[PDB]
């Protein structure tokens, strides 16, 4: 072993996944949980399965001395404030902070300065990359099987935003926008696969279908439910994101395609069985499509049954935690830094502005 | 029966497909072929299989008195000139004119005026819609199985521009640009499926891979080989086109998806036999993906063996000619008018400007 005491700031749905995944990793002990909602604590405690000290407020937790490391899985607009507390705390602990790291540019601007002066690891929890199918595509791109890389397409086709606590995931004011909230993953993936930095974004999107029967003090959701985004990079590579939140019918929730000048590669990621028909479970597919001699190659990508049953992310949360652990113990780097978190968000924020004011947006 | 005498102005590769398809349609007689290149004439005649009168120049053909209707399958920048001759000819005849109808805005502007004062049918040969797979998508969109329609995605993944006669298809000056030349069909498809008009268009693209090694008086092809295009419509529907001319590896050359608020529908078009592996004759698929009860429905869509062997367009050219026949006999409408042809071109021209400038462009 070699034990790490973990504290959870925020004890909702994703917290419980972090729990189930920490359960598979020896050396991992949860010792403190913070949540302003007792019903959330009761359920999260039940899931953990052992005795832990609870707090309604994270400040009491920070100075409790029960924890070697933190996990933040509270609503998006809370994230910066909690971090500012962690940064100004005497103790100075590692943090895994759920995405989005930020929800506005004011925050991004502020966070950027503070994080520079902090001495403990900060990892932004964008796990998508450790999905085994996506891992293949990343190594295939990086290692040269595609030749020189130019195009990258991501298509997400999925169900409407789920029902959460105090319905915080309904308004842009609280989420950063659909493209920040659900899409910072894909904007980071772009940077990772293309090995490049964005120069420009343009998007078209609407709120066309969803959440039209929900009032919250008389108001309907102001958020996007579909969009097309186009990103240009400093070397002239280009990428595109397509989103529909009313395409749950799709066997495959994500489709990721990368074209280079020697070959093309695509992956098809199924819907989580927890969201699909029971029995009609599908396995993920990767297709390698070379130009040079015509002859595409398809193959299923399997994971571990336990790791996959640990969450709704095809085992990725597990690996994410293996990474975080290593970094705490100085046996690996932070793979997903604040910087990364901030680019992913500024990318979404830019995209949101573009839909609003019918112009592209420059990135710095 | 009722026999129709057809004249072909231009006798290259597509002309021979027009021939092969006219061969399947009873009542179709070719009587005159025009081409400045006798190599082209002798092969096109060989294909026809019977005796016909040839001309080097289309003007002699127009006043030959052998023809009830015309087909234009010459290089793009010739198209307006030939039409001006047809429009001013004493005997005013029906015309099927290959796409692009135009190559510049000056021409679009001019053609628009002239074609209004011409009294014979003018049909722009964008046959894509009659591909049986695509037909299902259009009826499904129009007829309501998708609910209200919002998104349309087109992915073309194909080979570099081919070697043509006197190599006319290499410079923007002669083609109108890649987005005009090879993409006007998809811009028309958008208008057709969405049943709407574009308000705005934006694209990112480059010349990144292809034709770095053909010189024409010392100069390299100045044409795009990949792009992402985004179109917004007057009702808030949107569409996006992805093009790579270096993705010949792809089993499926086209992928079309349409998302509405009850269901999604996709079609996959294989590479034409003549361009694919020998033996690997894959068929097109259509997948219906409802939201309401999860349960996707897939099925292969066949074309007739002869109709499929008659062309490189999944049988579409045949149906196109069934329509053109009716219009010649004044028993049927022009399904694809000059107006349609002109929007398709202006859409590409707009997209070309957008890549160049860096801003979206307004459409009227
Ligand atoms: N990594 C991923 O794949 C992924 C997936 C979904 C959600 N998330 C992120 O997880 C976070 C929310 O988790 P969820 O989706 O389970 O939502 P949830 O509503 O189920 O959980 C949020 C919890 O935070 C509590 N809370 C509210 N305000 C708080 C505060 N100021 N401090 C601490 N806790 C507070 C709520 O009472 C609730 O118990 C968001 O940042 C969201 O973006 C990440
Ligand atoms: N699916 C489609 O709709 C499709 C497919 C292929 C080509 N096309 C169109 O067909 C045209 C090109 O035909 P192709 O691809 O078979 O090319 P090609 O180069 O193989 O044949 C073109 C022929 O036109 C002749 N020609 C040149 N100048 C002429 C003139 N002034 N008058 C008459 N004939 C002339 C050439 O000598 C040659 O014989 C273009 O407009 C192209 O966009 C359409």
């Amino acid at each position: 072993v070699r034990t790490i005491r973990y504290g959870l700031i925020g004890a909702g749905h994703m917290a419980r996944e972090h729990v189930r995944n920490l359960a598979l990793i020896p050396g991992s002990l949860i010792t403190a949980v913070s949540d302003p909602q007792p019903s959330s604590l009761e359920e999260t405690v039940a899931e953990i399965g052992y005795e832990v000290t609870t707090f309604p407020d994270h400040r009491e937790l920070l100075v409790s001395g029960l924890v070697d490391a933190l996990v933040i899985a509270s609503p998006n607009d809370t994230h910066l404030d909690i971090l500012k507390d962690i940064f100004s705390n005497q103790m100075k602990l590692p943090v895994l902070v759920e995405k989005p790291v930020c929800t506005t540019a004011a925050q991004a601007d502020e966070l950027e300065s503070l994080a520079a002066g902090y001495s403990a690891p900060v990892w932004v929890a964008m796990e998508y990359r450790y999905m085994p199918p996506v891992q293949e595509l990343i190594q295939a791109a990086h290692g040269g099987k595609l030749g020189n890389v130019f195009m990258l397409s991501i298509v997400e086709h999925r169900f409407p935003f789920l029902h959460k606590v105090d319905a915080w995931n309904r308004f842009n004011e609280r989420t950063g926008g659909t493209l920040v909230e659900k899409c910072c993953h894909f904007f980071d993936l772009m940077r990772l696969i293309l090995q490049d930095e964005p120069t420009r974004i343009y998007a078209s999107g609407g709120h066309d279908v969803n959440h039209m029967d929900e009032l919250y003090e008389g108001r309907v959701s102001d958020m996007i439910d579909n969009a097309y985004v186009v990103v240009d990079f400093k070397s002239g590579r280009r990428a595109m994101l397509e989103l529909s939140m009313f395409a749950e019918g799709s066997k495959f929730q994500e489709r990721i395609s990368i074209v280079g000048d020697a070959a093309k590669i695509e992956c098809l990621i199924p819907v989580a069985a927890s969201h699909w028909i029971e029995g009609d479970e599908s396995e993920a597919v990767v297709e390698f499509s070379p130009r040079s001699p015509l002859g595409p190659e398809t193959h299923e990508v399997p994971v571990d049954e336990a790791v996959l049953a640990a969450g709704a992310h095809h085992g990725s949360t597990y690996y994410e935690h293996l990474g975080y652990r290593k970094a705490i113990l100085g046996e690996g780097p932070v793979e997903v830094t604040v910087a990364d978190g901030l680019q992913s968000v500024r990318m979404g924020l830019a995209a949101e502005r573009s839909i609003i004011e019918g112009r592209p947006v420059e990135l710095l």
